[PDB]
């Protein structure tokens, strides 16, 4: 079912997002934040290849299943910190940039939380996720079952 | 915070969609199908009040984590059946009424898995969580959390 | 055409919708309100089937002809009163939980005009009808011409 | 309340779009099919004071009730004949250009029963109405109500 | 061809009827600046590549910045653009994508600060105009030249 | 009217996204196609700070003023080769790639023209250019006003 072996028919090219990867996983941010911004902008970009990795990952690291599974649907759910809350409302307004525009309200909500320094590693880190999510769900890379 | 406890506030409401409910439930339909009707649903729908319910009784039933995990992103996930495929596309296409009209690619996929019996209950099923997805969502049901 | 023959295909499942359609019916809401309810929902759900039911019903109860005529575009019309602008709201927001998600503006305007049992029995009516508009659109049903 | 009584503001720009108003009321469009485009559009374009003229102007030509109030929902009504659903999809694509482009299926349809000629009075007629509800929405113009 | 329709052979009636109010929005009195931009502006929400040719070509003959053309896809994120032009694009946005927005108050209040209310009406009839032009135009598949 | 300056803000994570830029940069795609997915997806994504900057670039590399000016309603512009609507129906699918999921015309349609090797370029670059979108419009970065 998949379009395209892409780490074969350009390593060169899939190295360079994976160096942009392993910055991210090296950035100083918290894993439960990583994982938190990776597995929803998977989530919402419809990246089955992507949540199944990050859902194995973040359970590896020990969050809840109900923190995995409630992701999806996280503004109704009283499972999430404010702090996660003000991340989450971020990785939302970013992930559909062309949408919202990245709101004043949700970057001054991210901001009572997190320095600049943060607010820019977790932005790189939006930004990783969305083009992981636009390389499998563009050539159909699918996961294991 | 919860708007109102639509339970104590119309007790014969809340036992009309409970008796709805428990015809769903006891309908014919495999268990599995009914999971997932009301769990893809209540993802489509931000209801974390019914996916928190509906993650919890699908594990109680055996259905696997990835099954489980994947939902909210099925179309792209190897994990599920073509029966499950045809199933998930209705209850996406009829979720979504208002913006897709119910195609007949949609219609035709699900015929081609189930009887015209088994449609008009999945059909039904539909209907059902999305009266409790609005109900849930529209009060601020609040979920448990664990320990 | 229609695709099933619903009443025929699975007379319990019928019996079930149409349970929770007589209770509805007895709840003691305003049937002004009920009408307004079921047709307005309709409308948003692109359900001819019940949009020509509800229309007739609306009629044979003696609302009036704008009344009816107008509820496609309600929120540009003076024909509605403030109570019905408050319920129309809530129905808008509750047919379309998805994109709306109930926000507390719709809810608390509901509120200065209804009661919490009024309430309740006005969301469960908005389910009823979102439930008979999937079944009619999802079967093409055809009303009477 | 209204926000600007536009006639009193610029009789000028007023009398231009009333001209364009005139062409298409004696284009030779059929009567029938100028009322479709006009309430189908409003409607779309969530116009209620010309909605109410529109209706108001409809069953003055005779058009039954169920003609008029199944217009919001015309995909699932049997009421309208097969010309009158290739000129309703037109209507529909071209009110909502920016989202559909106008695509090759709408147009074809609507080929299919009317000639060149008649598909640019129809699609001059679109624009028209267009141009009516945005300024009747952008000015909050109030309709008449009876009693 | 790429085209559907040459609409001004088909009826030459409807075209010149058209070609009317467009000739009433050019003598509206409105400065051109904001003619231009009206018209820009709507075109590339609506997609007609046949009237951001044109209307591209109408600003630059008139001395507009390329910028000025160039940031009108993306006009919400741009320092190029005056208050007032700010104010008039929100509506020309709002109003062109009339059946999402309903023309909120905050965007009529805006214009209102910049703007007379007999300037208002002559900007939302050119707003009508384009929008007119650019369902003609996209919907008859007419091609800009190149 | 800037919220964060990223470059002085975190030093290391500008690096790492220069570090894929560079790559995409020197690609091997033609140059011409990257203009084109930078500008296109920009456009899209409300990104005037990106725009900006790509209608400069695209300019320098001596693309015309038409294929620049139209990039924002391409689908309806005769300017565009075959080659390059391709090319841009994959930017446009893949930009939005939550609404459209990528689908298999568009992909046949991107196949072809181009080869797996290209594809997977092109996707990278889409990919990067996203990135950069998500963080102009998010920390609010302010083009030059010439």
């Amino acid at each position: 079912k998949t379009r395209i072996n892409y780490a074969k028919a350009s390593p060169e090219a899939f190295k360079a997002v994976m160096a942009l990867e392993n910055y991210v996983q090296s950035s100083g941010l918290e894993h439960r934040f990583i994982h938190l911004i990776k597995l929803r902008a998977s989530i919402i970009n419809g990246c089955a290849f992507c949540v199944d990795m990050h859902v194995k990952e973040s359970r590896h690291d020990g969050l809840s299943e109900q923190w995995i599974n409630l992701m999806s649907v996280w503004r109704e759910s009283p499972v999430y910190t404010e702090q996660e809350r003000a991340l989450l409302g971020w990785v939302d307004a970013v992930t559909k940039i062309a949408e919202t525009g990245a709101p004043d309200d949700a970057f001054e909500t991210l901001r009572a939380h997190f320095s600049d320094e943060e607010i820019v590693k977790i932005t790189v880190a939006i930004g990783a996720i969305n083009t992981w999510n636009r390389i499998a769900v563009g050539f159909r890379s699918q996961h294991p079952v």
